[PDB]
C-alpha cells in the first residue's frame, strides 16, 4: 500500500512521523512524502528511502497512491481534495483538517469510540475520515463508558485549553510572554524582602505595554486567559463550543437524538494539554462506583484518578499528561444539585489523541481491512 | 470611633491601606495600629499621626478599641477573638479571615449585595462581620441582580484561580516558574526553524525536574493547572468549593433553603483575578434582554460585555481586570440544555472585592449607623 504523507513537517504532522516510528508503521507502507515548499528536496529518512519530497498540489501524482494521510492544513485539502476525488481517485483520505469532518461522504475517526462505525464505513465503500476537533476527542476518550451506554442526557463542558491547541508560533508566544514578565521583575524576585504589591504593578505593566509580545493571541495569554476561540456563530457560541454537540453526536451516531452538549471554552497558559471542568446530567442515579467502573473499562487509555488531594495534584494535570497518551479523569463526584449530576475534570495531550493518534489508529485499521 | 488595624502589612492588608488613603477613610476615625511582630516604634503614617505600633495580643488594648480591622489571617483570629469576646468587649470585628465565617454571631459581609442584611444586623446587636471567601464575592458581584430575584434553581461554577488567593509567595512562585521555564529554551525560542517538539520536550523536562520552583504548590503552576484547592471534606468536595454554596446562602439568607451551588476550583498561572465559568439553571424561562439588565443594574461594579470575539479578548480577561473594582461578565446566552438554562463567564480582583474593598465598606457603614 503506497501511502502518502502531506503535512509531515509540521507541528501535528511531526508527532504522527514520531508516532510512526515508535509504532513502526512505515515497516507496512510504502511511504510517499509531499512538500508544498520543498518538492525536489531529499524526502525525510524514518526508517525507508522514500527518495525526494513530491508536489502536494500534484493532482496526478497523488492519484497514485492508495491512501494520504494530510496534517497540512483546512485551506490544502479544500484546494486538493476535491480536485482529486473529481479526477477520479478513490483512495483513502486521512485528514487532520477539520473542512471535511462534517461532510456526510467523511467518519470523524476516534476508534477507541466508534471502530465499529469505521469499519462499517470501511466496508461500505467510505473513503474519507477525518478527526475529530482535539476537545471532542479527549473528551470522549474520558467519557466513553457513560455515553456509550446513553446515561447522558446533557454535559455542560468549561475548558482550559493549551497555546499549543492554537499553533505552534502560539506556543511559542505563550512561553515567550513567560520569560517577558519573569525579566521584569527577576530582581524584586531575588530580593526577599521585595514588595508582592511592587512586583504586582510591575507584571501587570509589562503585561499590558505595546512591547509584550502578543502578535499570535492579540492579547496576554500568560497570566491571565482568553475566554473565546475561534468565530462567532449566530446564537452566541464560538465556533469551538459548537464543535463539541455536532461533533461529538456524529462519532456517537445520535443525530437523531442529540446529546445536548455546551459550555464556554477557554485558552489558558498551558503547553499542550487541554483539560475539562463538566457538569454531567445523568439520566439515572448510578452508584459512583459503578460510574468509576464503567469509565475506566471502557478503553485503555483513560485512567480514574482517586478523589484525593494529593494524587489529583501530582497525576491530574497537564504537567503530568503531556507528551502521553494517558487520558485521566477525576474529582469525580455526585454534586450538590442531586445524585443524578456527575462533576469530572479530565485532562488530555491534544496533540496525540487529540490530533495524530486518531490518524496512526486509522490506518493499522484499513490496513487490517 | 477608634479603629485598630491588625495586619496592615502584608498583601491584603496594603491593599487595604491604599484603599483607606484612597477613601479618605482615616479622616472619619481614630486609627490605632496593632503589629504581631515589634512594638513602641512609630506607627505607619497614612496622613495623620497614628502613634505608636501597639501589641495585637495584649487584650486590654484591644479593649479599647470600638472596632477592629484585621487582615493578619486564622491563627491570629483564633488566639486573639475568643478570648477578647470572653473579656466583655462588644467592638467590631471586622475580619478578613475565614475563621468566624460561618459563625452563628457573625454575618458575612458584602453590602453591594446583603447591605439590608448588614444593616439589620448593626440594629439587633451582631458585633462580627466577616469577609466572604474571594470567589464567593466575586460571584455575587457579578449574578447578585439573579440571585437577588431569587431566579438561581441551581448553579454549577468551575473556576480559574490566581496565585494570590494562596499568598504573596504563591504569586512569587508562579513568576519564578515562568522564568525557569523560559529559560530552559530561550536561546531557540525565537527560531521558527528549530523544533517545536525538541522546546516541548525541554519544556516538560524543566517542569518535571526536582528543582523546579514547586516549594509552595508542591507541583507546576505555570504552564498547568491545579484541579484541587484546599482541604479535602467527607463528600467528593475540597473546602474551597464547598465554600462557594453554605457562604453564598449565608449571605443571601437562604440557609433553610439554599440554592445548590457547586462545581471544581481549579488554581491556573493567574497572578490576582479569579474567572469562572458558570452553568446557571433558571427557575424561568427569562428572556436573555432583562436577564442581561437585571445583571448589569445590580451594582456599580459589574460590567456586563457584549458577547463578541475581540471585545471579550479584551475585557473579559484578568489582565484588563487585575488591580481594579470592575467585575466584568460576559459569554451571557441560553446553552443547548434549554432556555432555563444560561451561560456566565466574569473575572474579578481577588484582593479588592474578594479581599479588602467588603472591610473598608463595612466599616463606613458601621460609621454611619
Ligand atoms: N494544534 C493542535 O493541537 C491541533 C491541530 N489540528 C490541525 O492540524 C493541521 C495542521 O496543524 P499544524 O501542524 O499546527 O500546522 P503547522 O503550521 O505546524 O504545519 C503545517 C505546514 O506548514 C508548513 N511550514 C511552514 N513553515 C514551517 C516550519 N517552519 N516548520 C515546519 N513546517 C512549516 C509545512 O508544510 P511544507 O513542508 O509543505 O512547507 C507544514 O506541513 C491544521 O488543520 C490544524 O487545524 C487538529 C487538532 C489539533
Ligand atoms: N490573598 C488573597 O487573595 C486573600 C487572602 N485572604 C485572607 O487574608 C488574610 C491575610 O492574608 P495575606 O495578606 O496574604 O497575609 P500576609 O502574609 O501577606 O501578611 C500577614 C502578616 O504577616 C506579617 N509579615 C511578615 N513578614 C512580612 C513582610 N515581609 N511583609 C509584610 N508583612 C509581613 C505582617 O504582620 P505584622 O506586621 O504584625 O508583622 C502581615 O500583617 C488571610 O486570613 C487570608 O486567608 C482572604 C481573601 C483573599
Amino acid at each position: 500500500m503506497r501511502v502518502g504523507l502531506v503535512g509531515w513537517r509540521g507541528m501535528v504532522g511531526s508527532v504522527l512521523m514520531q508516532r510512526m516510528v515508535e509504532e513502526r508503521d512505515f515497516d507496512l507502507i510504502e511511504p510517499v512524502f509531499f512538500s508544498t515548499s520543498q518538492i525536489g528536496v531529499p524526502a525525510p529518512n524514518f526508517g525507508k528511502d522514500a527518495g525526494m519530497l513530491h508536489d502536494a498540489f500534484d493532482i496526478e501524482s497523488l492519484k497514485q497512491l492508495d491512501a494520504v494521510i494530510t496534517c497540512q492544513g483546512g485551506s490544502y485539502t479544500e484546494k486538493v481534495y476535491p480536485a482529486l476525488r473529481q479526477a477520479g481517485w478513490k483512495g483513502y483520505w486521512i485528514d487532520a483538517a477539520s473542512t471535511l469532518r462534517m461532510d456526510k461522504e467523511a467518519i470523524i475517526t476516534l476508534d477507541p469510540v466508534n471502530l465499529k462505525q469505521i469499519l462499517h464505513g470501511i466496508h461500505h465503500g467510505t473513503k474519507t475520515f477525518v478527526g475529530g476537533n482535539c476537545t471532542v476527542s479527549l473528551m470522549l476518550m474520558a467519557l466513553g463508558g457513560l455515553y456509550e451506554r446513553g446515561l447522558v442526557e446533557w454535559m455542560s463542558a468549561m475548558t482550559y485549553q493549551a497555546a499549543s491547541g492554537a499553533g505552534a508560533q502560539n506556543m511559542r508566544e505563550l512561553i515567550s510572554q513567560m520569560g517577558v514578565i519573569n525579566d521584569a521583575v527577576s530582581s524584586e524576585l531575588a530580593n526577599p524582602a521585595s514588595s508582592i504589591l511592587d512586583i504586582d504593578k510591575k507584571v501587570a505593566e509589562t503585561m499590558r505595554s505595546g512591547s509584550f509580545p502578543t502578535d499570535n493571541f492579540g492579547v496576554p495569554l500568560a497570566g491571565s486567559l482568553i475566554p473565546w476561540i475561534d468565530v462567532k456563530r449566530d446564537n452566541g457560541q464560538s465556533k469551538e463550543e459548537w464543535k463539541a454537540g455536532v461533533e461529538a453526536n456524529k462519532i456517537l451516531g445520535l443525530q437523531d437524538s442529540p446529546v445536548p452538549i455546551d459550555g464556554t471554552c477557554v485558552r489558558i497558559g498551558a503547553m499542550r494539554c487541554h483539560s475539562q471542568a463538566l457538569t454531567i446530567k445523568l439520566k439515572q442515579n448510578i452508584p459512583l462506583d459503578e460510574i468509576e467502573e464503567m469509565i475506566a473499562t471502557h478503553n485503555d487509555w483513560v485512567k480514574v484518578i482517586p478523589n484525593e488531594r494529593d494524587i489529583t495534584a501530582r497525576e491530574l494535570t497537564p504537567a503530568k499528561v503531556t507528551g502521553t497518551l494517558s487520558v485521566p479523569v477525576g474529582r469525580l463526584r455526585k454534586m450538590a444539585m442531586g445524585d443524578d449530576f456527575l462533576n469530572a475534570f479530565t485532562v488530555g495531550d491534544q496533540l496525540l489523541w487529540g490530533a495524530a493518534e486518531p490518524l496512526r489508529r486509522t490506518l493499522r485499521i484499513i490496513l487490517a481491512e
